[PDB]
């Protein structure tokens, strides 16, 4: 009897990360996984994206507990993919109960141009929509919208990607406040998690440790590693993706029933800076 | 097969009946010992009964229940000194302490009491959580979790004295806590505060709290009532339960949130959409 | 000798109402505009949308002033189409130097489901952002980005979910335009909201409309409606029409705004002066 | 040129500090859009004001530069800080003109330094918000449906919120609240108060040793070209300042009936500054 | 009295609306604790200001109560409004007393009503806020060390900032007493390193002409076409939230007397709120 | 008839510093004083507090002016305490007028464990709170509280004790309007006195001077010194008790008697730092 026992979950960006940390431990808990993924680079973002092989390493994870795995290539800025994947999806498991919407970018360094403020916007906020857009037609009573948001981008209230990244968070957050409204007389809700530094591929990127150590013209993960600290008032360097999946298991599970329109910090205390 | 709070001692403030009881059970189901403080006796400001000694020792029977170890004592959480007393007798019976739930609570409200009445809400639902963290902090350890009971209705803000007092407490007990947060960050400790709204206990199933959510009659029943308390919540419900509120408590009791810290953490139905 | 000469504009919602008075009013300015409108309903929408016949008139208005017109039948919620079609427009004009994002819908209605929030919005902002994202590879030195919002969608910051999505997407087109302003100055392209108050076209003219102004009515004909159009306003009108805004619209397309950036320009005739 | 139909056509527009600078392009402009203008400056020195104003030469030239536009100029030297002068001198160019349709309260001045007396925040604050109003009330008793009333900010003024410094902010900052009450006093009558915020602009302003101090903190006493190095920071797009006719295409949209139903706006000409604040 | 040593002793101070009201009150209290007095008022009406304004009289009867304390009065008509007729006067009393220590700029109007034209609006602005800022600016270069300026504020004029009828001149008083209030703290700032003073005080219900006045009875009585005095009585207390209609002008000169008095060397920008709590309600 | 004539004024922390300056000031205008102090010193608090002496000499200092004075060692973070000693004095004094809740510590030191926190917390508003509910019931219409907040407090919104200190101080502003919207009904007033640096023992102590001169370990008063002014736009290191008890006067008189809800800066101009 598990904390999430029988229900079905989207997560997007669920190839590698965050993502597939939520799978598992969701499925652990007892539910049935659709993931969706990109799988290839998007150009203005230089750091590799998930793969193919990391989809399916993420299906096959999920399956090992015991519970099944629809995988879909799907970029979350084509609506229409995500639409047609999803009733593939529901087709498979006649049913959706939580919306992960976790996929993102973040394209950042000041060389690059306008371009990768759209593309962290298209994928970071636009994609959210699509996704939630997508998947309201197949929402009842009882069901939970999850979103990703980024305590970085609330502070921001690094070039064009950084301010496209910080400013898609926030109208993560804001959008999530309104479509908590929205869906509440139908007992649906909507929150958004906003997490610190997590120890992942984003994190641990090239772009990012420059962004870190903006001293040094090229910074090493050790160099990088030495300035992850001063972002949480706990002393860590980062938090790590167990530590969101327990926050989204936790909204997943009829355990949060009542929870809706929350700005769920998993930061470590950043937000007290 | 491990519980989410597997070995870890919880004091809980108000611990006889409601929100408290309802703490103590779900952490002792999860693997605690519970130490149970309780007034067991009314407060003459306060226009609905408290907590009896029988409701206590039920709440600590309930515990034992589970196979875990449950300490109760009768301690007005206003007295410092006793709190500190009866927790030092405590702490070592029990080994440690990991977890402080500051739950207790009164709700005073009335446009006819007097002044009084903003006093002895403010001492007992701020003061209290003070003296209850406070007396705490010298026994806490890094990975140490500490819970507030704020309140919706509270951070929102014929209430009378008692409202006012009410409603200023539980808006310094959000606050405080997340002074508490950042002072207490660099040791690993956490501190949030949990936000309901409308909980079904005894606080709101009152007389007094009738008269605030009714103020179109004069002595209004339940059933009067139970019209009104819907508005509060934009989801389609009178209250939530103290189960609600449990499931948020566990959830930053356990090793499952340790980097949860300086959260306000609404179980409110969307209450505060609505402001 | 124009005040826009040989530029280059898109205009979305081109077909009729403030899209089209904008379109003749830079093309007697010496511009050569690319026209794109939906030319069909959208059900929760529950007024008509502009026409295919609309569209070819625009274009045909536009000509008459001695410059050139490309239309297209476009819905800028999808992007492909607006893309490709901007492209076609493109190679034929050879340069895009301004962009009005003007296309809308206000689908008001306290019946409406959720779906009206979303088509909204999807219109509203993403609408916008699509158009926008679409011509941001064409624009060069000195291009002048040109949004719609909306006063009454800022001062949101019964309606149902329509208005409520209606009044965040301009609440958002709003913030959006700012922040494209900063990441667009180093390249002095500049980017600008209108505000508009009430304004004289059938979204303004319409029934779900004449309801929202006036909720104290089952059944508002437009001359009830006409009778709570003013309050809108400090200036006595009932409202601003088409060319008031395509003055504002031209000032900010012409080279005599080369240095107005992340302004949100009101033209409410003091409708913001009410808070 | 001959029998023209302009944007501002047989307009009358008082224009304060209309002797040199934004004023004087102001004046200008709408004399080259139609309008017959009515130009006020001081035409002397203020002693907390560290660089020179306006001469009686530069007044005259100004009318003349409007002339040559083929339009009618009306000048007379008055001190905004004085109302009795500005009514007097007001009244005079309305019997002969026959009418008031804009005002352009322009006259200021940004008496700036670390080392200046108290009087430096008292002479800012007179000129810059005092002169202002002196401007407004004066010319209302000859406003009538359709007129338009146009306030001179400051970007720098708003990211505030020596003394001539500090009384400069603060007078611009009030300039600010003041249009927008006023506009909202006035639309009953369909009568418009905007105002226009402009970041740098390439004046005589600008262009002086109290500015140059000011941006460059760093060099004792600094020049021109030591400044130009530091007035970029100012806007977000690349430019150390706008010009004067930047400022005057939004007075021509302002005092054109195009801008009819424009009123209580906070009309910012400022190269993205505020974006940066 | 004479002979002992007061609370602004031989001290000089300017009043501004010193013929009647909180500013007679205020010269009459400096005077008992040893200042003397220079008595500002314009002693005729403004048009839009539909209640009488001092009289001469009131002017001379003000400067002989100053007298009947044993100190010094020196009164002269003055609109505050005309900056040049401040500095004329202002130069005269102080070449009479030889000094200048305190500036009380309290001169007001307060001309309410629906029907009135925006010249309402103006005037209240010129006279609450102009007449405020002449005061000020014609005292400064008369002014050392240990100065205090003090400003007139209103509670009632804050309250409106935050709120979102009292007709264009009673927009043009809260807009002016809004500005009253940040005018002085800029100020204080600025004189701060001189050690000169500036501080506004806000009363609530003040029980003087004031209030006291038939477009008062109106703002108070909406509810009325044409209310009295006894009906406005009874709406005057919901301003405050310790229960009376109004303070006296006595409770405001009692905070003028401390500001202006050495006792308050380090008080500065200062919002002093003499308002039996109504901000409380706000 | 002085300005507080006759009046019964309950002073803490009245052994030495402002709360022995109020306690003289109140006494030469006329009022008897009730004077209650810890007289010990509290362990995170790295200064010495006043001794039995002081409170003795305090009281001594009152009696000289004519008046009564009541003196009592008492800790304001023990209600019971409060409670039975001003019982006492009442019962002495036949009443209560005024009460200034003037005791603090500012437990500064960047060392310091999180009790600090607790410790400036519990002196500093729980020991205000204390001392105001435990007068509340002597209280009737004319009585006046006040209450000694900090514009460095307001400023913060150092180490645990220093954040302790302005959370405190920030909550003794917000607690004294809530008093004062309660009060008012009854006509008891509540105001809160927001003084800058004051020359105290608080302010000439070691963790003070590291706390102004953090660039330095063992910084001297001298030291200190140079940088006690930027905290006033008057040029000033501090104002001296007396400048307070002058605000404490106005307020305790009946003077005052419709001031109520007021943050009461005496602070040179601090604030106007923003
Ligand atoms: N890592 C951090 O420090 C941090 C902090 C705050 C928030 N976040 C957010 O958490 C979320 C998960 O990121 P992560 O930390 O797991 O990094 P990650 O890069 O490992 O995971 C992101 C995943 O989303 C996928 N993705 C990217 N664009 C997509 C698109 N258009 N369509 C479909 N899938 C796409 C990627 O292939 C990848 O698998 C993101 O929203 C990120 O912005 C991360
Ligand atoms: N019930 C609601 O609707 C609601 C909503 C928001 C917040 N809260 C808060 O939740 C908390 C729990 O209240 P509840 O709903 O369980 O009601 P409850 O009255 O059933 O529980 C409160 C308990 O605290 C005890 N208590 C009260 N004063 C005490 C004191 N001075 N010392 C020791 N124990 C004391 C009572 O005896 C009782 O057992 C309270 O802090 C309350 O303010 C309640
Ligand atoms: N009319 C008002 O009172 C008012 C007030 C404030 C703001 N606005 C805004 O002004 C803008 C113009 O609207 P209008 O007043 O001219 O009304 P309108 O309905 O006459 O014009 C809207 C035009 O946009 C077109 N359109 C709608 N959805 C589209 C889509 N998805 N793709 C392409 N075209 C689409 C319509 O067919 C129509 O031609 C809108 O953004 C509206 O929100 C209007
Ligand atoms: N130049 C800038 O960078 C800048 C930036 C923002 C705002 N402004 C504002 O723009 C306005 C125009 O100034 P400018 O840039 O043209 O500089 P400027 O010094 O060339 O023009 C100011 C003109 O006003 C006149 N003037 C000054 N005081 C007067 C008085 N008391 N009475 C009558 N006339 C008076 C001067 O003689 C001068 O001709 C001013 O209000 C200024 O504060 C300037
Ligand atoms: N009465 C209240 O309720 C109340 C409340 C808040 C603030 N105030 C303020 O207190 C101040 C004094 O008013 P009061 O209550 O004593 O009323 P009041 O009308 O009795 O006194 C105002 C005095 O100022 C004089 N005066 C008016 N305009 C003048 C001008 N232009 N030049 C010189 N003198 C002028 C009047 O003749 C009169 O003597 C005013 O600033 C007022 O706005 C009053
Ligand atoms: N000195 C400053 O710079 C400064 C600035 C702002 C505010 N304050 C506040 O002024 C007030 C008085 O301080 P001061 O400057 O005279 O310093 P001080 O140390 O000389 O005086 C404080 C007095 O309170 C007493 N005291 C401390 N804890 C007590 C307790 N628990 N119970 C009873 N008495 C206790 C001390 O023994 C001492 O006599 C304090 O609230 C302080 O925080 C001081």
């Amino acid at each position: 009897m598990g904390r999430v026992q029988d229900k079905v979950v989207l997560v997007t960006g669920g190839a590698r990360g965050q993502g597939r940390s939520h799978a598992v431990k969701l499925a652990e808990e007892g539910a049935d996984i659709i993931l969706f993924d990109i799988c290839h680079d998007i150009e203005t973002n230089e750091y590799p994206l998930a793969t193919s092989r990391d989809l399916e390493e993420a299906g096959l994870e999920v399956e090992k507990t015991g519970r099944k795995a629809y995988t879909a290539e799907v970029d979350v800025r084509d609506r229409a993919a995500v639409s047609r994947e999803l009733a593939n999806a529901v087709a498979e498991f006649g049913k959706l109960d939580v919306v992960v919407a976790n996929a993102g970018i973040c394209p950042l360094g000041a060389h690059l141009p306008v371009q990768a403020f759209a593309d962290a916007f298209d994928v970071d906020f636009v994609g959210v929509i699509n996704t939630v857009h997508a998947a309201l037609p197949y929402l009842t009573s009882g069901a939970s919208i999850i979103t990703t948001g980024s305590v970085a981008g609330l502070i921001a209230a690094q070039g064009p990607g950084g301010a496209g990244y910080s400013y898609a968070k926030q109208l993560v957050d804001s959008y999530t406040l309104q479509l908590a409204a929205q869906l509440a007389p139908q007992s649906i809700r909507a929150n958004v998690i906003h997490p610190t530094n997590v120890n992942t591929d984003m994190l641990n990127s090239a772009p990012m440790y420059r962004q870190f150590r903006p001293d040094l013209e090229a910074p090493s993960r050790a160099d990088a590693l030495l300035a992850f600290p001063a972002m949480q008032a706990m002393p860590t360097p980062y938090v790590e993706a167990s530590d969101i999946s327990n926050a989204v298991c936790f909204l997943a599970s009829d355990e949060s029933r009542y929870v809706t329109g929350l700005q769920f910090k998993v930061d470590a205390g950043a937000m007290l800076k």
